[PDB]
This record gives structure tokens, sequence and C-alpha cells, in this order.
């Protein structure tokens, strides 16, 4: 019920993702990786980049194994090429165990490494199904599991701070707890509710009912699995289908409707601020997701604050004033359940149950008169429909 | 062709370097220049070097005036010191006009003469804004220009063999051409394509799309032009941005799968040989880079083929092999289209009108199966983008 050696062992903030340290080879070569519930290969820089100051050196490493072979991997946006082999791989603040895993070195890359992300690598957390080059490359999680009694469960808890951090002061705080192997009940409050794993490829699940500040979208609940819904901690934004990212942006204008936003900022390329403190929070609406539960016929939902679609950023002129952008964007991959979303809940990949279990974050943003939730049971029925095929 | 004078003035080959005959002084000293469209400065060997068996002599021209300053010059690869002045300057097989010029002298060079080239200076033809130490010294053809009525243009045919020249062959071969205030038509085939010349300062063109045997690349434009694009023929390669160079290599090796080809090879460092006449040109894809056009929303294309990007060299058993090196190389200072690519196309550089043309070479190498070609338009939206911005 308690992990002391694994809270806490998370950095970084949703734009730039949250990574978590790691050590590969013999000696250790201490690394900062990306924790990727959204892919599904263990992958880190192997060779100088101007935004790494420090990465991967198999010629150092006396355990390392060249597998001989190529590896590509285009994420949804950005892409790396490597070179595949294994080695010894440890997580200082996580179990006490060393795994010998599958590592993508990664010798080219475009739009992969950001600027000032402090980490290094990728931990991609989700299934062998969806790696590369295919399903025969077994991912860390499945390695560690394999080869230590360590449950086959992780969960997360990303700490969205709700302002922005300056350079200094996200590599200073603390940006949240990856519990690998249980779940820690100091990291959130109220009942955890799980929602079935519908396909072990992307952490799937299914949405069946959305609500802008309690109005029903109305939509075939078909539209907001199309062409598929996961929970990604490697992508910021909450993202939606088309046809679901119009219909939702038309809601959420309706309800802030007392002030209006340019154009740019819907998009969620350029931010709005206000003057220091004065975030008109109430005007803008709260976001429900009901998910299918595990029971026949029953959902819950999971409800998001402005606190939370709105990203910190700070003002090009570094003024006082509270800065944001919107973060829920188009896709033309199904939903995403981004960084933002992730935020406001403990997230429970509990693979072992086929399920995702999600209870209000510890460490979620708030106001005085609204928070977010994890409530239910719903009655709801024909949910199988929602699901795409 | 109009300019029969200037016709076949050029000698040399694209890793050596292209050339035109010169004089300086007072008597007139011969000289070999290499012609670059890269830099701005004329500079000639002043002093003894193991590799020139020429120089200029300060001290029998009668014409000579010392700037007293001196100048330093490092290229992309090379550098050398010298001492500025000036002096009256000739082109034997040129346009029939003697013009004062500024000179660099130079006395002190590291990499910069090269082995066997048979050059002994460089007339650096882009603008004063990139010439040494600054823009006050007048380059050359602006000096040409203003003290004469030739016209605000050159065209440059530079001629590749297709095979290896040895030493003997190399000062025997016509190796192309320099038209000095014109556009000769006898130099190519087909039309002409006029790409803009972005800013005034290298011979700067913004690439809007490139192919590999017609499949699209695929990458922003920005990263094509990043940080600029250039036409440069002091230059021996097609020489690309690291990420572009690193989409392109996996692009043409895919398509030239059939045959597996060394690290060495792909790095540009190594030679791979066949046996004679069998160059398997045709599993070698073709590239095409989409220029902008004059029009609004308009571009066009050059396409060339292996017989440009594959450089003839000299077997090192100097057997009855046919070899060659890859002649595309990343860069970390923008595109430059090297010689090897000017090597298919007749270039119009048009400073009057501030735009660049490109015509197919009448001397272009190829095979019974493909040429390289220029054509257009292609309806090309927001080429403006293309652009890069600091
Ligand atoms: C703008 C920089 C990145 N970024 C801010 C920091 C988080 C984003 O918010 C962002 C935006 C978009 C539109 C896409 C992605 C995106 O592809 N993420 C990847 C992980 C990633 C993180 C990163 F940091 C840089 C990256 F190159 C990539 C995730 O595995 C996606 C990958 N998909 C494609 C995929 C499918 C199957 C197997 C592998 C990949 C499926 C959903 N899971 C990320
Ligand atoms: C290896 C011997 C040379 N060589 C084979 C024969 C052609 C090459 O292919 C080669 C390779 C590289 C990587 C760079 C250069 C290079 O700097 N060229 C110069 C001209 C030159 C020719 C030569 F013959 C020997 C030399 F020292 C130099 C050109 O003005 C470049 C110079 N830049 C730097 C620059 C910028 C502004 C003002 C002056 C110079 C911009 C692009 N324009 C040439």
């Amino acid at each position: 019920g308690s992990f002391v050696e694994m809270v806490d062992n998370l950095r970084g903030k949703s734009g730039q993702g949250y990574y978590v340290e790691m050590t590969v080879g013999s000696p250790p070569q201490t690394l900062n990786i990306l924790v990727d519930t959204g892919s599904s290969n263990f992958a880190v820089g192997a060779a100088p980049h101007p935004f790494l100051h420090r990465y991967y050196q198999r010629q150092l490493s006396s355990t390392y194994r060249d597998l001989r072979k190529g590896v590509y991997v285009p994420y949804t946006q950005g892409k790396w090429e490597g070179e595949l082999g294994t080695d010894l791989v440890s997580i200082p603040h996580g179990p006490n165990v060393t795994v010998r895993a599958n590592i993508a070195a990664i010798t080219e890359s475009d739009k992969f490494f950001i600027n000032g992300s402090n980490w290094e690598g990728i931990l991609g957390l989700a299934y062998a199904e969806i790696a590369r080059p295919d399903d025969s490359l077994e991912p860390f999680f499945d390695s560690l599991v394999k080869q230590t009694h360590v449950p086959n469960l992780f969960s997360l808890q990303l700490c969205g701070a709700g302002f922005p951090l300056n350079q200094s002061e996200v590599l200073a705080s603390v940006g949240g707890s990856m519990i690998i192997g249980g779940i820690d009940h100091s990291l959130y409050t109220g009942s955890l509710w799980y929602t079935p794993i519908r396909r072990e490829w992307y952490y799937e699940v299914i949405i069946v009912r959305v609500e802008i500040n309690g109005q029903d979208l109305k939509m075939d609940c078909k539209e907001y699995n199309y062409d598929k819904s996961i929970v990604d901690s490697g992508t910021t934004n909450l993202r939606l289908p088309k046809k679901v990212f119009e219909a939702a942006v038309k809601s959420i204008k309706a309800a802030s409707s007392t002030e209006k936003f340019p154009d740019g900022f819907w998009l969620g390329e350029q931010l709005v601020c206000w003057q220091a403190g004065t975030t008109p929070w109430n005007i803008f609406p709260v976001i429900s997701l009901y998910l299918m539960g595990e029971v026949t016929n029953q959902s819950f939902r999971i409800t998001i604050l402005p606190q939370q679609y709105l990203r910190p950023v700070e003002d090009v002129a570094t003024s006082q004033d509270d800065c944001y952008k919107f973060a829920i964007s188009q896709s033309s991959t199904g939903t995403v359940m981004g960084a933002v979303i992730m935020e406001g809940f403990y997230v429970v990949f509990d693979r072992a149950r086929k399920r995702i279990g999600f209870a209000v974050s510890a460490c979620h943003v708030h106001d005085e008169f609204r928070t977010a939730a994890v409530e239910g049971p719903f009655v709801t029925l024909d949910m199988e429909d929602c699901g795409y095929n």
C-alpha cells in the first residue's frame, strides 16, 4: 500500500514530458528517460545531438550485446532511427532489480529530442503488438516482469505545477511518481474506478459519453473512439478525432462566450494571458469523459477542469501575467488522453487484470470552487457499440 | 551561339575545380584562376608554393598599386592570408576589356592550393556582402560592370567528362565555358527556367520540394534551405543539411537496394568500381530539386542523374574498371549545389534581374535511357515559408 522508495521519482512537465532516471550498461551509465505509455520501444540517444549533454556509449559497456539489426520508429510527430542491442538496465528509484532488456541506440533523429527537457531516451510502456520492428522485440516492462517477481502493474501520478516552471525550477521540482509493481494510497483521494483495456496494444479504452459542463456533446459514441482511444503520457494534449474536436470546441466556446479569444488560441498555437491571479477559471467549463466500467451496462466518469486543459506557459515578455495555451487538439488517429488529462488523476495500468484505474490525484490543480472527480456508477447501454472496428 | 570567343574557355574537373585564364599587371602576367560562385574575393598566389609553378609578381607590374592592408579568408575548408592591392586585369578568352580590380596577393595558405589543379588563384564571383575584410572591397565582377559596358550577367557551363582524365588529358581537354556578359544558346537544349536570387550575398536560392526517383522526400521545405541554399562552383559535391542528407541517403539506398555498398561509399570517402562499361546506372535514382519560380505559386524542377552525383575517379590500381565516389555530402552550413550538380546544367547568373536560370547542359553526361532535365511549371504554395530566417 506504500512504496516510499518510488514516490516522487519523476520530474518534468506536460509540455516536455515526464521522465524517470535509469541506468544502462556496466559500469552503469545514468540517463533520464521519458515515461511513455503511448509506445513500446525502449530507446536512448547513442550519439551526439545538440539537445543532449549525455548519451549511451555502447563501447563503454561490458554487458552490451549487439543484435546487428536496425530499427526505425516514426511517432505521431517525431521519429528516430537506431541500432538494436541488449544490456543490463536498472531504475535507481524503482524496484531493487536489474533486467536485461532490448535497447534501441538512437543514431539519427528528427524532432524527437526536446531542447531543455533533460531526458535522453524514451521508455515505451505499451504492448509488444506495437513495438518496432515487430512484436518479437520484447518491451521493457515485459522483460521486467518475466525476469523478476515484480507484479505486472505500474501506476502514474503526473503532477502539473499549475504555473510555469523555469529552467532551474523544473530541474529541481518533483514532477510526480511512477510506482512500479503497485499502488501507493498516498497519491490519490477517493475511490479508484476501472475501465477495461479493450485490447493489449496501446492502452486502449472506450469512451461512452462526453459532457461539457454537464451538457451532453450528443454524438454517436463510436465517434469518440474513432479509430481508437488511448491513455498516453507521451503526448501533451487531449487529442480528439476531427468531428469530436469540432463539436467540443464549439461547446467550450459557447460556455466561455463572455470572453472572446483569437482563432490561434483555439488552434492550440497561441497563448492567452491575464493579469496575475485573475485567470477567469469559472467562465471555462469542466469536461467529463465517461468510460466503460468493469460491470455490464455500467460506466463511470472522470471530470477535468480548465486547470487541466489550459496549459501554463511563460509569457513572451516574461511578464507577471498568468498565461496558457489551449491543450486540446484535433487528431486523425483517434482520441489521445494525454499528459494534461493524466495530471488530474492517479492512473493505474493494471496489466495483470487488463484494466486501467483512475482516481482523483492528490496533486491535481484546482480552485476553491471546483475539483477534478472520478465518479460512478452510471447505467449505460450497448457500450461495446462505442468501440470502433 | 553568339559568344564564340568565350565558348570552351574553361578547363579542369569537379574534384579540382574549373578555371579560366586571366592576366594581371603590366606587362600582363598569365595565371589560371578558379571560377568560384561561392565566394567574393579575387586572390592569386603571390609567393612560391610547392603546388604552384607560377605566381603574381607585383614588383614586375608597373600598374600595381599597394593598398597597404592585409586580408585573411577562411573558406568552408582551406584558408589563405594575403596583401591587398589593385592592378589591371583581363580575360584572354573573355570580353575584350581591361579593368582595374582589387587583388589579394596570397603570401601564406593552408590546404588551399591543390596539387595538379593547374590553377594559381581564385575568382570569387558572388556579392560584396561576403567579401573579406568587408563589403567595401569591391568584387571583380562589380568592377568589371562598373568600368565597362559588359552586361551584369555571366553564365557557366561546367563539363564533366563522365570518366577519369589523367594529368595530360585534363590539361588538354575543354572543361566548359564561362560566358561573361551574356547567354550562349549553343550551350544548352530545351528552355531556361529562372529561380529568384533570394538575397545578394551568396547566390542564394530556395528549394521547395525534393524527389528521389519521383518519390517525395517529404520534409518541411524549410529543412532543405537550413540555413541557406546556394549555387557554388567552388565546391565539388552537392552538400545537404544534416537531416536532409540522412533522409536522402536513406532513400537513395532504398532505390539502389539491389546492390549493397559499404558505409565508406555513402560517406563519400571510398570509391566503388565496376568492370569496364558495366556501371549499373539504372539502379541509381534520379534526384529532382524543385526551385521557386518567378511567378507566384509556381515552381520548376531540375533533375540530375547518377552520372552527375557519382564522380568518376581513377582506380587505386589504375585498372580498367570504371570507378566513382558518391558526390553528395552532409553540410552544417546549408545546401550547396556544387560542381557535380552544375555539370548537368547551363547556369545563368542573371545579376541584372536578380535571378538564376537553369537549362539542360549540351555537355551533361547521360545514357540512352535517361537524361538530365529542367521542367515546369508546377503549382507550389507558400514557397516563401521554405526560406530560413535566423
Ligand atoms: C511536440 C513534441 C512532443 N510532444 C510534447 C512532449 C510530450 C507532444 O505533445 C506530442 C504531440 C503529438 C502530435 C504527437 C506526439 C507523439 O507522437 N508522442 C509519442 C511519444 C513522443 C514523445 C516526445 F516527447 C517526442 C516524440 F517524438 C515522441 C507517443 O508514443 C505517441 C506515438 N504514436 C505513434 C506510434 C504508434 C505505435 C508505436 C509507436 C508510435 C501513438 C500514440 N503515442 C507527442
Ligand atoms: C577539398 C578541396 C576543395 N574542394 C575540391 C575542389 C573544388 C571541395 O570540393 C570543397 C569542399 C568543402 C567541404 C569546402 C570547399 C570550399 O570551402 N570551397 C570554397 C572555394 C574553395 C575552392 C578550393 F578549390 C579550395 C578552397 F580552399 C576553397 C567556396 O568559396 C565556399 C566557401 N564557403 C565559406 C565562405 C563564406 C563567405 C566568404 C568566403 C568563404 C562558402 C561556400 N563557398 C570546397
